[PDB]
């Protein structure tokens, strides 16, 4: 685990480093000015106090500044004071110390959130971050709870608020909030959220949720004692800090000794424990590694042709293929009795066969039921069909007829009793499934079955500054400038905070037994919210029916079991939007179309308005 | 050495793979398809051909695929054929062989330039470029002498030329030129050098210097049989293999085994003997060591305050403040002789002070030349500042005074005998060493010595295609789109051809005694150029003299023994510049100001004329 | 037409203005400041000089500076002096004066071209078109022949040179070409050419054919006096100032009265008479007024719904229709003999019918043949369809069978004896009138005639400076900064000059009786040019033959006459071209293709490469 000690005295520079390094830190943060050297810089005589206004950069070496200290701002630098000589003071202490860090080429530098006005402190740092490039942080100190919340109720005349105040108590996240809307979400700003003694209410906490928390400040005074004497954590406070060790937070100790008989490493010791004790990562966690909040473009099958190592990549996940080989195995069946099983040949049709896994989950299926198949292997990528026909000519034999063609385009010699396909993209039907499959309906016979039979996508609100942020960089030179926000992208979605529950958006049939076949789609979501939030977009799954009770999903409510073929889908906004407890957000989604193009176009009608997104597909098109 | 194999041959992969690996090659350069499977694309029943059309992507992993093999265009394919027919079965199976290069994820492709006329190949490898992404490479395989120039002569009715035509010699650089200028300069697109039997003369040859050359090709049939019957290399071709070697180019074995007495691996062994004994590189050649055609902003300490490491980084050449030394120890004896040196003390100034290395190099002069000194550390940056003076209170005490001042703006207490800075840039006078010397010239006794005395930027014409694309790929959003070939670059010029010898462009004096002060400056230079040639830039290189005979030199014919501290800087233009041999190429170089800013203007007038570049500095500046 | 008076005398502005408006002039050239008082700008006593510098602003009012004034620069101002003294006083002086002009809100001034060396000139004026907007003129006075070239031979040791030098004759034109390459081709920067007593060879002539002439000096001193003592030019002289007036140039008569015994109105009286005198211009001229150079995008009306006043637009044209009305006259005639005209009813189907002009057309060609015809008309365009169901109900009757399809889809009842259409532009294919007939062949007797029968496209190469102009100025936001080069325009070429003879390019037959149809293309055009120039593009025209001998015609040596329906077409290069006279313009055209969009990508390999235009459609495309 990452951790860092915090200290506000700092005697020599070297000896200190060396004490804090030999107790196990990775880092020290401290003060790079003494915190108490409060400095003028306009009335004289005091302005023109002789130098060195502070230690030397010579006393470390550039490798040990770049890595191993945090630095701080002075405790007395109010750049948001209401005596106006205090303000003009606390603006040239704060780019002066700013400066220094970035002279110094410090890693990040700490600055608090202490109070509800922090206009100016960010005024100042933005002005500071808009001047170079140097790509350093900056951690903001912000708690849990208000200092003034969590203040002891012995003043006889002034007590303490006995009342509860929902939107209150998250009063710090608004404080937060405010700040990072004005230095207008930098990439360089995040969180250094502090943990009190006693952890607020849930609602409260999660709240923090898709907020970029890059450090952990845990207060040596928050510790109990156990029976041995050393400092432990109550079970609430174990609970928070394996949420934190999820999003892999810098974790810090701050503080005096609270346990004088023990040494001070103690409370490293127990941290590095529960981090060693955390529960293990499953089969998914552990193949989504290295994805958390990476966006993607959503892969287009039918208008590009997928390079070899994305079918292998396809091929290395069981649970997809055991399900359609199981559905296939009940199909047969159904369509064939025991009587009939050496006469009855049933035509299978694998169209998009890929590099052929569907064809051999076919054959499987075959000699599991014991029923004879014949097999035709449809696939429009010519460099698949390579695979395809020297799998054939090598182990399929006359039993599979590899077809080197577009599924919509083929003209087949036989009906087929069965057609099988895997044409579903992460939202369900952006990949297409649904026009292919119309385009080779024909050729199904009259009680013919399509595998799968029908699939239906799903969405949920979402809250993440993160993504909001990645989102944006994604601006391009030579297109319009905000094309990044009107198209989805595929996602391991991580640092996020899921809003509502997913609800169902558009649904697809087949075969398509209606006379008016129409693929375009009109619908209207209505998603209640429980809590205080910036809406960022929507999170995209889907569920789709193979045959019967064999299924596939991605919804996390009844997500497949060790199935990573598909990461979910984001569709950003324009836009934030601030959604008040209690209020619900209403989404319109329509699935669009010409004879080249299919595209998504969707906005928010509730609590406020949106733009409409991708309008005409402008920004995003799927290609025919 | 990076090796590959090139073979036309292979029966089977895995056994062809194994062989070349054990013979100690890195890589395979071989056919992806049959090199006699000509295929039919339009005309029936060829075109209806059974499949498979090659083998399997599944007889190699793709970590195999993505590192070990080189392909290879068939040799049938003549897009550029006067027949229709073959002309269109070409361009179609171009795609299709680029294409199934593109699904293997191979990391280069070999395509010929073995005529003049490749108009229809560039475009049919244009449209593949423009269809995705990949980042694969293309190897246009070209050799050094034309086939039709090295045929012996053996034809009694057609008798090979024995006239010398020094442009018609280097005909195969023009069909890579025409080639590459078709295709828009791509990035991906790279030289894979054929090297023939008889090398071409050295105009020929070093025609190639500032080419993007990836590949060198050697084949069997070139070597010569030593006293043991190994295959070795002419020292011509020794001297060749060197240049190469000192560009990184990838080496490649091509042909049979025409040494049968001996193992094939014996070919790469000499290679690798020739690799092991290569010329040791020098200090220079090991500091610069990854910053080889790498473009970097020039720095502007007068407009930025320089981060602690980069004065770090100054502080490691030890050439530079040894020469500076020198200089203030051999003014200190012109100034103070034997009598007068218990009772005269020097007024020195250290003019942009930094962190000291000058302040500490006047005081080891000062020692040296047994002569007594006062000295004034003046520095503008702040954090500098606190190095000085912490440097001051702990080693140098009451001899020096620190001042935390603009020179231009400092009121001096006393006046000085001697002024000491190090204010130059790559291109001697681009920090504005000038204006900062002149603003502090009033401080200076009337027989008052500045060190530097003087300097002069130099510049000189150069080729290079690779570094033309290197500042091209500069563009960036939200600024004019050619912006990036309106500014200099330091930058270690590596891949390149120096066009004519460095000539004066601008001198500067100090002390300035002159009424009409003016740093403007305007200059005609005329270039003598004695091969056919691109002009891509101008090379800019200074020389100062710091004391009478003590200097410092970047221009490459005086440069400064072992002195790293400036790289050359890069003058770019927006359009190449065909340039014939014996024409001049004529630059006109302007230095402009305002009161805000300083900047060059820069303009070609022959053979061809060029724009203006950075008019009124609104591409690039320099900040007073 | 526009004239005025140039004068370097002015002792009284508003005397002077008014004895000039008196004579019938339109605008004064005049010197804004003394052309003798030279000013110095550094040295004392000199600098010092007591003001005002020049006359007061409030001598005329803003409406007679803004549209009465041309400027001129001061004769002893020298930018390019070889004295450094001269060189910065004349800088100085030449943005003094710039600036006084820009002050007084002058419509154009100024500036010389009287020697080769004009680089410093250049670079003042570039530093003041980038110092504001200010959108006002600046005329270069270039004489046709220079004052070196047209001095007496009477230095008996220093004679003229009697020997034709066919490019130093031209030495003039290559003054202007390299001031305004120097200026990066500045719209605000153009010619005011003088014009000498003799006028040179032909051929520098027409060197200035697409240059941006604005003004067009004649000296008094040119003109000859006839019987009556009155000023007059020779023939030659006179056809010269009917190529100006065809470009719209304002004329300046410089110079005193070399007719004394006339009035000095005589001159411009002269010049009156020519402009009332000239040649009238054509019914083609007359509709394209008003559209020279000016660039327009292509119409696409298989991608677009035609609007109902484009349609009107196409109904405009009678020779159009009367040559499609002669065509199915003679086809009728030649299908059906006088035996069989009342028992023989040919079925004819008009492709495209529009608002229906071509169905009056059949339908009177038929009426004309007196042979019987059944029409189908189909039209994809549903707004076009309204006005043909209502033609049809009120007119036509069951006669004409309205059809609301798109050709290529259309299941027609019955054969067609005959096919009309008119898909065609101004390259004649790039409506896409190849792919659209292919379509609709099927349902064309085996007998059965396509009018059009034919089509071929033209190129020829194009100097213009001012439509390279016109293309650069089309770079718009969020795409590709040179995507405008990339694309053809519609345009009547005005200022131009034709490089080399029209050439075929591209040629379609209808109906396409080939079994491998294939509508892509790759042509090379080797263009003789005899003249030294720049190519800035390529012009396209087109040929049709709609029945025999009855066609249509755009190039420029066949065009058939008064028929506006077609301008030409403009393939613009991303750079300028030198070309010299004896060299060979070489281009490379493709028509290429996918199942959704057509395009032209071009190249120009010979005397120099160009990039390939256009690779994949990335910048136009014409949708399927
Ligand atoms: N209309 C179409 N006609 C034929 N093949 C198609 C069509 N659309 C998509 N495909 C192919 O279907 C495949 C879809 C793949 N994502 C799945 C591959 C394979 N069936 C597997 O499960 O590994 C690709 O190989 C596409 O090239
Ligand atoms: N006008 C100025 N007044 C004071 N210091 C300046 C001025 N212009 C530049 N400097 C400083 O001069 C230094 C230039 C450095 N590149 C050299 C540092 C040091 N003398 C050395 O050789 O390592 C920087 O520290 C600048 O901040
Ligand atoms: N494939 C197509 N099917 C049907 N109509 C088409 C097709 N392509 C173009 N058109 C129509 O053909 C017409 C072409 C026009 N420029 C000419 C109109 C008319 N025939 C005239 O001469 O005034 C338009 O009205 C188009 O909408």
């Amino acid at each position: 685990v990452s951790s860092g000690r915090d200290l506000n005295c700092v005697p020599e520079i070297a000896d200190t480093l060396g004490a804090v390094a030999k107790q196990g830190f990775d880092f020290l943060c401290m003060p790079v000015f003494h915190p108490r050297f409060k400095r003028e810089f306009i009335q004289e005589p005091a302005k023109n106090r002789p130098g060195p206004q502070t230690r030397s950069d010579l006393l470390l070496s550039g490798r040990d500044w770049n890595t191993l200290i945090v630095g701080k701002l002075s405790p007395w630098i109010r750049p948001d004071s209401k005596v106006e000589k205090i303000r003009r003071n606390s603006e040239a202490a704060m780019l002066q110390e700013l400066n220094f860090g970035a002279y110094l080429g410090l890693p990040a530098f700490l600055l608090p959130l202490n109070q509800e006005d922090n206009t100016n402190l960010a005024r100042v740092l933005t002005n500071h971050i808009h001047t170079g490039h140097h790509s350093s942080m900056f951690w903001m100190r912000v708690p849990l709870v208000a200092p003034e919340d969590l203040r002891d109720d012995i003043i006889e005349n002034a007590p303490t608020t006995h009342t509860e105040e929902y939107s209150g108590e998250e009063k710090t996240w608004m404080w937060w909030h405010n700040f990072r809307t004005l230095c207008d979400y930098s990439k360089r700003i995040a969180v250094a959220l502090e943990i009190g003694a006693d952890l607020p209410s849930n609602h409260v906490i999660d709240r923090w949720l898709g907020e970029p928390i890059k450090a952990a400040i845990l207060p040596t005074s928050i510790f109990l004692t156990n029976k041995k004497g050393f400092p432990v954590l109550s079970k609430m406070h174990q609970r928070l800090i394996f949420r934190l060790l999820k999003l892999e937070v810098q974790f810090i100790i701050t503080g005096t000794n609270h346990h004088s008989e023990k040494e001070f490493c103690s409370y490293l010791q127990y941290l590095e424990y529960l981090s060693q004790n955390r529960p293990p990562p499953n089969a998914y966690e552990l193949f989504a590694k290295g994805y958390e909040d990476y966006l993607q473009s959503p892969l287009q099958p039918l208008m590009d042709n997928l390079e070899s190592q994305t079918y292998e990549v396809f091929e290395k996940d069981p649970i997809k293929y055991s399900q359609y080989q199981q559905a296939i195995y009940k199909c047969l069946l159904d369509r064939v009795p025991e009587e009939e099983k050496d006469t009855n040949v049933q035509v299978l049709m694998v169209l998009g066969a890929g590099r052929g896994p569907l064809v051999n989950a076919s054959l499987r299926a075959a000699k599991q039921a014991d029923r004879r198949i014949k097999l035709y292997a449809v696939e429009k990528n010519p460099n698949a069909v390579v695979t395809l026909e020297n799998w054939q000519f090598e182990e399929w034999g006359s039993q599979v007829t590899v077809v080197s063609s577009d599924m919509r385009e083929w003209v087949a010699p036989e009906k087929a009793d069965i057609i099988v396909s895997e044409l579903l993209g992460s939202f369900a039907d952006n990949e297409l499934s649904p026009e292919c499959l119309d385009g080779a309906q024909h050729f199904l016979k009259d009680d013919g079955v399509s595998i799968p039979g029908e699939y239906t996508s799903f969405l949920a609100p979402i809250s993440s500054s993160k993504l909001y942020n990645e989102v944006r960089a994604c601006r391009e030179k030579d297109r319009d400038p905000e094309a990044q926000f009107e198209m989805p992208y595929v996602v391991r979605l991580h640092n996020f905070h899921q809003l509502s529950a997913p609800q169902p958006c558009f649904t697809f049939s087949h075969p398509n037994r209606d006379p008016m076949i129409d693929n375009n789609r009109y619908c209207t979501l209505e998603f209640p919210v429980e809590v205080n939030t910036v809406l960022h977009g929507f999170a995209g799954y889907f569920e789709t029916v193979l045959y019967q009770d064999i299924t596939l999903s991605i919804r996390p409510e009844t997500h497949s079991p060790g199935m990573f073929s598909w990461f979910p889908i984001l569709f950003p906004i324009k836009q934030p939007i601030t959604v008040r407890e209690g209020q619900t957000i209403c989404v319109r989604f329509w699935r669009c179309s010409n004879s080249k193009k299919v595209w998504y176009e969707w906005a928010v009608t509730a609590p406020v308005c949106s733009a409409i997104h991708n309008p005409t597909g402008r920004s995003y098109t799927i290609g025919l």
